């Protein structure tokens, strides 16, 4: 994905795909203060052209082409060929050669957010003499500041500061030597070392590292610590040729978007004689994070669900022994469709291939509706098992929720209902794509569990929990916005449990 540049102009990116690139020659870039934008830079011939990309939440959206799940995966298609993306004048628009540039976002060092304050607690803390650190400058964005702790107290040791001025493009810290990218500079004077303001030379030998990641609710008072998640997609990567087939054609809503070989729910008591028909868009996600000896709740990710699918996705919540199901959007919304139902009406007997389903009741909050539903197999109708429906209702079909604790309620419903019932198996968590909404879910609810399970002295990794889910199927958590939204729910579970009243 190193075809993906954080801060760069459209009109910077003609003269950089202008100068350094050729026809062919392609970088993704953001839009900056335009959420759910970005903007893809090919370069035709000797013009730079560029095509926006939408993503309000379900998918992201090209203009003159497809959806896809992910950046990554949109670019993969194209590069290969796949499809005929096209502008509305200049037709026809080919993606040949990647235009890399190098971002730090990702690395050891780089700390950007953090503040002089926390920076000079953090390093004296360590102690060690030579750990470096960088970070974002608050006094003129654009701009970042090198923080190193030397050996010289002032008693704990003083953290000398250097300033990194970015001249339109290179960056210096003063001195006559510039440099092409942050990293450039950063590995030029590890090496080099480098003179602070007064005559004093210091080293930048090792990182600064942290691990305490617990009481996240400071940090509420995203955009990069997003971006550098997406610099990620290259790793999760995997074969999806099992949704590729010309039969499962009709049981994909989106194409483009199809889950993983290695994750993929496989319909049990198939026609093994038949071309494609242990298939549904749908995976398996757990919390990779921990070992066997670890317990935790597990989950189905799936897509919205076809008149075609309806019978297949049936089979799956029997098989799967799920007990609960999620859904995360209305049947329609502002228009397009998200999800046809699969469920009678109050009172009413549906079946639905070998099971039955009837609709034993519905129960309303502002936020969400609950149907209490009952199955069993059509030859053997004494083996009625329960299963509750769970449909969020008032999510903004664009954006997120103005506030968590809609969503922190519909989740911990859901969570007693599964830790209430003997044996049951994963929940099954789906929306549209099953990529974004699902993905917030999932994760806000993993989240809430490790909290709940160990204490609120644990480790709260949300980005290594977002990017663990994403090698279990694609896309998982789209937007910036819906990335705001995990640490925001969090945040409040986080007081909520952390109530003031000891009753332990």
């Amino acid at each position: 994905v190193r075809w993906f540049h954080r801060d760069l102009s459209g009109l910077d990116a003609e003269t950089l795909l202008k100068g350094r690139g050729v026809h062919g020659s392609f970088l993704a870039r953001p839009s900056r203060k335009n959420q759910g934008d970005f903007s893809l830079s090919v370069r035709v011939g000797d013009q730079v052209t560029h095509i926006r990309i939408q993503n309000s939440g379900d998918f992201y959206d090209l203009y003159g082409g497809e959806k896809f799940a992910t950046l990554t995966e949109l670019v993969e298609y194209y590069t290969q060929q796949q499809g005929v993306l096209q502008d509305r004048d200049g037709t026809i628009i080919h993606l040949k050669y990647p235009l890399n540039c190098s971002d730090p976002t990702s690395e050891r060092w780089y700390h950007g957010h953090m503040s002089g304050g926390q920076a000079e607690t953090l390093l004296q803390a360590k102690g060690e003499p030579w750990t470096f650190l960088v970070r974002e400058s608050l006094s003129q964005p654009g701009d970042f500041v090198l923080s190193v702790l030397s050996d010289q107290p002032k008693s704990p040791l003083r953290v000398t500061h250097i300033k990194v001025m970015c001249e339109g493009g290179r960056y210096t810290v003063g001195g006559l030597e510039t440099f092409d990218s942050l990293t450039d500079l950063v590995e030029h004077f590890k090496k080099t070392g480098i003179e602070e303001a007064s005559g004093a030379f210091v080293y930048l030998r090792q990182p600064y590292y942290a691990t305490r990641v617990n009481a996240a609710d400071i940090e509420n008072r995203f955009w990069e610590e997003f971006e550098s998640l997406q610099k990620q997609e290259v790793k999760n990567l995997h074969q999806r040729l099992e949704g590729q087939r010309p039969e499962n054609k009709g049981k994909n809503r989106y194409k483009n978007i199809l889950p993983f070989d290695h994750s993929r729910v496989i319909l049990q008591g198939r026609d093994s004689n038949i071309p494609g028909s242990d298939y549904i868009n749908a995976n398996y996600i757990k919390n990779q994070l921990l070992g066997p000896d670890e317990n935790a709740k597990t989950y189905i990710a799936s897509q919205g669900c076809l008149e075609a699918t309806v019978n297949d996705f049936w089979q799956m919540a029997w098989q799967e022994n799920s007990r609960v199901i999620v859904m995360t959007t209305r049947e329609v919304e502002k228009g397009r469709n998200k999800c046809v139902p699969y469920w009678p009406e109050v009172g009413m007997q549906r079946a639905y291939g070998p099971y039955s389903v009837t609709n034993c009741g519905e129960h309303d909050t502002t936020e969400y509706k609950l149907r209490t539903l009952q199955v069993s197999p059509l030859d053997n109708g004494d083996l009625i098992r329960e299963i509750w429906h769970y449909q969020y209702l008032s999510w903004p079909d664009h954006g997120v929720p103005s506030e968590p604790g809609g969503v922190l309620s519909f989740l911990d419903q859901i969570n007693q209902r599964q830790e209430s019932l003997p044996h049951a198996g994963p929940i099954i968590v789906h929306c549209s794509a099953g990529i974004g909404r699902t993905g917030t879910i999932i994760v806000i609810d993993m989240l809430m569990e490790n909290i709940s399970t160990k204490g609120l002295d644990c480790d709260i990794d949300i980005q290594k929990t977002i990017q663990m889910v994403r090698a279990q199927r694609s896309g998982m958590v789209q937007t910036e916005a819906q990335y705001k939204f995990i640490y925001v729910a969090i945040a409040q579970f986080i007081e909520t449990t952390k109530k003031k009243l000891e009753v332990l």
